[PDB]
RNA sequence: GGCCGUGUGCCUUGCGCCGGGAAACCACGCAAGGGAUGGUGUCAAAUUCGGCGAAACCUAAGCGCCCGCCCGGGCGUAUGGCAACGCCGAGCCAAGCUUCGCAGCCAUUGCACUCCGGCUGCGAUGAAGGUGUAGAGACUAGACGGCACCCACCUAAGGCAAACGCUAUGGUGAAGGCAUAGUCCAGGGAGUGGCGA
RNA sequence: AAGCCACACAAACCAGACGGCC
């Protein structure tokens, strides 16, 4: 449903098929209509298939985002989004 | 096909020894002998281009000595050879392992910020080992080769055990294959000529 | 020398360590 926010969202549920550097680009373009995006975090390993973490410049680019796009069909699957549960290494290096 | 020798290799034994190893055991240097060297399964591909090294055995150009000197000889000797075989640079290689690609199936609904789930199919890599290295060589298999497993034996670091101790992920079970078993062909048997002393 | 290199080729047989003698 939703957790509390951060400027980093969990997105999983995704198509666990694509390729790493692929999906990559299937996010900064889809997700930058909201605002500045900084970096997207892909693995393929067992634990971290079908889920990806993308870092936004503010929560202003990340709360529009979850609301716009939680639902929406993401290669014929529901990409479920949630806040991330804890903050991003690339953030807590300006905090 | 037999014996008799010679060298080189091999293992065993003894003796030595900066060594690696927890130990067994390997490694190294030598001397002497030939008594012993487990089993099943699996791969068969690359097989190229160069270079170094070499003992016995073959021969004596030059050199030394001798036949007092010439001519001829004679004796010695490889720096000339044949060659068992020790190797190096680069390339290449089947199956099996290292790590990455692509495809499929299995599972996975998973919160990460360093990298990572399994197998099967080709693609490429890395460590072995091989190829190069047969009488010019050509092709077939397999083993003495590569790989996996089993067995006998030694050892017991670690792991286990309160403990006598237990137990291989450690070792030992030769080298040959610089052509092994085969078919074939070059070579000698058995020609002429050249280079060469 | 020993060997090595060319074309030529008859057989058993010997040849993929060397020297003997069968
Ligand atoms: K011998
Ligand atoms: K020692
Ligand atoms: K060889
Ligand atoms: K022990
Ligand atoms: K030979
Ligand atoms: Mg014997
Ligand atoms: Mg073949
Ligand atoms: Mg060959
Ligand atoms: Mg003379
Ligand atoms: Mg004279
Ligand atoms: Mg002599
Ligand atoms: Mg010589
Ligand atoms: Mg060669
Ligand atoms: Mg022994
Ligand atoms: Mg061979
Ligand atoms: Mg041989
Ligand atoms: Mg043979
Ligand atoms: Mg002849």
């Amino acid at each position: 449903p939703e957790t509390r926010p951060n400027h980093t969202i969990y997105i999983n549920n995704l198509n666990e098929k694509i390729k790493k550097d692929e999906l990559k680009k299937s996010l900064h373009a889809i997700f930058s209509r909201f605002g500045q995006i900084l970096d997207i975090l892909v693995s393929r390993s067992l634990k971290m298939r079908g889920q990806a973490f993308v870092i936004f410049k503010e929560v202003s680019s990340a709360t529009n985002a979850l609301r716009s796009m939680q639902g929406f069909p993401f290669y014929d699957k529901p990409m479920r989004i949630q806040y991330a549960k804890t903050d991003s290494d690339i953030i807590a290096k300006m905090k």
